[PDB]
C-alpha cells in the first residue's frame, strides 16, 4: 500500500537500450559493493522500464534499503547520471525519516538547489554525455551537484547544464576559465544561474 510506495524509487535519465536485467544487476552489485545493503543477498526485487520517457521504477525488498539507495542519486551508468527520486505518492512511514544516512564518495547529486554559487553552462555540444560534461567542469575541482538537461524526444542533451562546486571559492575561477571557451563549433556561456533564470 503505503508500504509498497516506501519500497519504490523513480530512476530517471536511464540510458537507451537498457534491459531490466542490466539495471537490476547494476543496482544490486553497486549497493552491495557500496555497503548500502543491510542484510545478505540482493536488495532489488523488481524493475519496470518505460523506454519512451527514459525512466524506471525500482522495487526493493525493504524500506530502509530503499532509503539508502537514494544516496546513489547521480551515480553514472553507461555515461548517464541517474536521477533517483521518491514516488510522487510516497508517504513516509511513522518513525522513519525520508532521506539517507549515508554518503557514497564520488557520487555527485543531480539536485542543484538555487544559490549564490550555482552555475549555468550553455553552448555545450549536445552529443556530450553527462559524464563527459562533468569531466569538463571538474577541471576546476570536484562537483557538489550537477544536472545536464536532456531533450525528451531525441534522447539527447539540450546543450545546457547546472552545477555547483564543492569549493565555494572556485566559482569565479570556473566562470573565468570556461566562459567563452571554444568547443568544436560553439563557444561556452558560463555564469551564475540567477542571471538568465526566467
Ligand atoms: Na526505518
Ligand atoms: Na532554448
Amino acid at each position: 500500500q503505503m508500504t509498497r510506495q516506501a519500497r519504490r524509487l523513480y530512476v530517471g535519465n536511464i540510458p537507451f537500450g537498457i534491459t531490466e536485467e542490466a539495471m537490476m544487476d547494476f543496482f544490486n552489485a553497486q549497493m552491495r559493493l557500496g555497503g548500502l545493503t543491510q542484510a545478505p543477498g540482493n536488495p532489488v526485487l523488481a524493475v519496470q522500464i518505460n523506454q519512451d520517457k527514459n525512466f524506471a521504477f525500482l522495487e526493493f525488498r525493504s524500506v530502509d534499503e530503499t532509503t539508502q539507495a537514494m544516496a546513489f542519486d547521480g551515480i553514472i551508468f553507461q555515461g548517464q547520471s541517474l536521477k533517483i527520486r521518491r514516488p510522487h505518492d510516497y508517504q513516509p512511514l511513522p518513525g522513519m525519516s525520508e532521506n539517507p544516512s549515508v554518503y557514497v564518495p564520488g557520487v555527485v547529486s543531480t539536485v542543484v538547489p538555487d544559490s549564490a554559487h550555482k552555475l549555468f553552462i550553455g553552448g555545450l555540444p549536445n552529443y556530450l554525455n553527462d559524464d563527459q560534461v562533468k569531466e569538463l567542469l571538474t577541471s576546476f575541482g570536484p562537483l557538489k551537484a550537477f544536472n545536464l538537461v536532456k531533450d525528451s524526444a531525441t534522447g539527447l542533451s539540450k546543450g545546457y547544464a547546472f552545477c555547483e562546486y564543492v569549493d565555494i571559492n572556485v566559482t569565479d575561477q570556473a566562470i573565468a576559465g570556461l566562459n567563452g571557451m571554444q568547443l568544436g563549433d560553439k563557444k561556452l556561456l558560463v555564469q551564475r544561474a540567477s542571471v538568465g533564470a526566467k
